[PDB]
């Protein structure tokens, strides 16, 4: 993961940012740039050889080699009464964003109960702009 | 993941932003670039060789050599009763984005209960823009 | 996955963003790019040898090599009563995105239950714009 980038505003190799009352002039600004970039990442050579049992060759009574589990997960449990038995809200709203008892959820799973499992994953997982911009 | 990016309001790789009042006149910006990229990532050359019980040459009685389970998962329970018992909402708005009581849910899964599993998988995710642009 | 970008509003490789008032003239802006961009990925070169009791040469009885389960998954329990059980709303809006009691779900599921898979997954998922853009 080489670049996990979060510019704030704004990202640029060569910019010029100019951006209140500038008087410039006669600039010559010579830009000789070699910007190579090599990425030879992530070469996998292996060799797993992942077995079970290979050679019982006589007489060998074998059991419950691998039991996983019982299991569970029960992950998400809110359990939110909000009882407020008397709402007199009188909500007035100018430009605002405004969230009012809002569940948002991003379950993001993968890979689960796999019993072997080569290469590789990726969860990537972007969140919401929410660029009002009132006046 | 060479670019996991976030630029947040843009990005350029060579740009002049110049957005406020600026005479400028007679620059020569002569911009020799050379931006070459490479990528040769995730070369997999792998030999899983993955087995059960390869020879049982003679008499073994084998048993339960892989129980995975039994399981549960139940991810998501929101049990919210949320009994106000007495709304007055008296709800003026301008312009706001406004979410009320809304239940944003993304639930991405893959490879789930797979017993072998080679090469990759790949879970991106956006999440939503969402501009008012008011006046 | 190379560039997973989120540009805020705009991108651009060599971009002029002039735009407040700015008597600019006489400039020569010459731009010499090679931008080459070389990709060279995910060359799988597997040899799985996946394999179940190769060889039971002579007289052994094999019982319950592999199970998987039994299980639940259950995911998305919302239960929400919501007894409000008095409900004035009076509820004046102007020009306002508004989200009232909606359930948003987005549930992306692949390759669940396969005993093998080879290869490569791939879930994207964009999200709403949802640009009101009002005066
Ligand atoms: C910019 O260049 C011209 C030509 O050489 C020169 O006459 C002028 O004086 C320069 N600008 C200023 C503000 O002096
Ligand atoms: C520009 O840079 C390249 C790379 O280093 C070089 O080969 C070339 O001679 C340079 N040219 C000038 C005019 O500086
Ligand atoms: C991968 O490993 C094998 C086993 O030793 C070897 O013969 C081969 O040269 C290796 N290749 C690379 C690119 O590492
Ligand atoms: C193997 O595991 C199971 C799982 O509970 C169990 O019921 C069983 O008794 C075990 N076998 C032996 C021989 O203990
Ligand atoms: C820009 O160039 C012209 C021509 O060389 C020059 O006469 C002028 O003075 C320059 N600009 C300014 C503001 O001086
Ligand atoms: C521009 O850059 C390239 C790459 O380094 C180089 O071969 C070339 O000579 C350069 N030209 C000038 C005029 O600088
Ligand atoms: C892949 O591995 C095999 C086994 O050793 C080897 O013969 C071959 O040269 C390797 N190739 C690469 C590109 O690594
Ligand atoms: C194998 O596992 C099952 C799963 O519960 C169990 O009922 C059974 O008794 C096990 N076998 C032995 C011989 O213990
Ligand atoms: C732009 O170029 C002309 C021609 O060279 C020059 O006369 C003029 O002065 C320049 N602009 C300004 C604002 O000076
Ligand atoms: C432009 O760039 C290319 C690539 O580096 C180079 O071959 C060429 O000579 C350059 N030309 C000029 C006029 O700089
Ligand atoms: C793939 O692996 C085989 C087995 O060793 C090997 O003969 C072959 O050269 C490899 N090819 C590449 C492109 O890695
Ligand atoms: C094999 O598994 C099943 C699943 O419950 C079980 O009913 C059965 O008794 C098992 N066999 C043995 C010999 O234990």
């Amino acid at each position: 993961s080489i670049d996990v980038k979060y510019i704030g505003v704004k990202s640029a190799y060569v910019s010029y940012d100019v951006q209140k009352r500038t008087i410039y002039l006669n600039i010559t600004n010579t830009l000789n740039i070699t910007n190579n970039n090599y990425y030879s990442v992530e070469v996998e050579n292996i060799t797993a050889q992942v077995q079970f049992s290979k050679t019982v060759i006589g007489k060998a009574r074998l059991n419950n080699i691998t039991i996983i589990g019982p299991l569970d997960m029960k992950q998400i449990d809110y359990t939110v009464p909000t009882v407020i038995a008397e709402e007199m809200s009188y909500m007035y709203d100018f430009c605002t964003l405004i969230s009012i008892k809002v569940h948002n959820i991003v379950l993001m799973m993968q890979v689960t109960v796999t019993t072997t499992y080569f290469g590789h994953s990726e969860q990537i997982s972007q969140e919401r702009y929410q660029y009002v911009d009132c006046g």
